[PDB]
């Protein structure tokens, strides 16, 4: 893993706080993934690390509390201690009351208001935010996307943070990924820019899968020749034109995030973008 020899030289598992197994008790499946409580309370998310796995299981499960533990930022998500002494072995994570932001949008949609333009630029600035955070830091996240999108709460105030579900041939998610990405397995801060042209989309298609009527070997062939996703029903000029920015077919050619954070803020300035409907489906289609 190309995060894992940095991490091992600049962090200590001395710096993961062990929390007896015995004050730690799970309440219910969320996705594996509880929710738990730490008292003897705190309410928490657990990733639990099963009995039988390998011994490169047991590294990458280390390395992900390791690697997040490493962060210190409002928009990535937190993690709160681990039980590594016990089996099954567990990660102590900050739980999102919300979700995944892709269920979120697919779920509050505008039904015959429950979102407005303004919240979906929030939660757009919120995980750039995050991702400059990251790109200060010289850390390539590789799967940006709004599945691995987390939130604090449903209703307005609601935060979004980065996370990692850890999901990722026909395992790779072609339509989150650059020509540079799926062609030579080349990874930079440029490549997750590309994805986060994608999560845009996502987030202003209101939870659209990414190129609606296509394959990934269709997407494949479609980016190559230089072909682009069209705008999102209803979606303003400026929001779209941060989108064809992130993906420029050349990485040299797309902005850093901290250009996108500045564009997503400008956004938020124009009445004429926040002012704008979003669209309402109707049941019968
Ligand atoms: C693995 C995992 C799960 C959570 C989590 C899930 C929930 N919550 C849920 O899963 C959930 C919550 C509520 C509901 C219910 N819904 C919400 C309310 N609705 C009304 C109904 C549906 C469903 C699922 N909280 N915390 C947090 C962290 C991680 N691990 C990582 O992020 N690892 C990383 C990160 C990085 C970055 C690159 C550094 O690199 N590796």
């Amino acid at each position: 893993n190309p995060n894992y020899s940095f991490a091992g030289k600049t962090s200590s598992i001395s710096d993961l706080k062990e929390v007896p197994r015995k004050n730690i008790t799970l309440i219910r499946g969320l996705g594996e993934v509880y929710e738990g409580q730490v008292s003897g309370p705190l309410q928490v998310a657990v990733k639990t690390l099963p009995e039988v796995c390998s011994e490169q299981d047991e590294l990458d499960f280390l390395m992900e509390a390791l690697i997040i533990s490493k962060f210190n930022h409002q928009n990535i998500v937190r993690c709160i201690g681990v039980s590594l002494q016990s089996l099954p072995r567990f990660i102590l994570l900050e739980l999102m009351a919300g979700g995944d932001l892709k269920s979120f949008l697919r779920e509050t949609r505008p039904r015959p208001s429950s979102l407005a333009m303004l919240d979906l630029l929030h939660v757009a600035r919120d995980i750039a935010c995050g991702c400059q955070y990251l790109e200060e830091n010289h850390f390539i996240h590789r799967d940006i996307a709004a599945r691995n999108c987390l939130l604090t709460c449903p209703g307005p105030g609601r935060v979004a943070k980065i996370g990692d579900f850890g999901m990722a041939c026909a395992m790779l998610p072609v339509k989150w990924m650059p020509p540079e990405a799926f062609m030579e397995g080349i990874f930079t801060s440029k490549t997750d820019t590309w994805s986060f042209g994608v999560l845009l989309w996502e987030i202003f298609s209101l939870g659209y899968m990414p190129y609606p009527s296509k394959s990934n070997q269709e997407v494949l062939e479609f980016v190559t020749s230089g072909g682009r996703m069209d705008p999102p029903k209803n979606c303003p000029g400026p929001v779209y034109r941060i989108m064809t920015q992130c993906w420029q077919h050349q990485p040299e050619d797309r902005p850093n995030f901290a250009i996108i954070l500045e564009r997503i803020e400008y956004c938020t300035q124009d009445p004429d973008v926040i002012n704008t409907a979003l669209p309402i489906e109707y049941g019968p289609l």
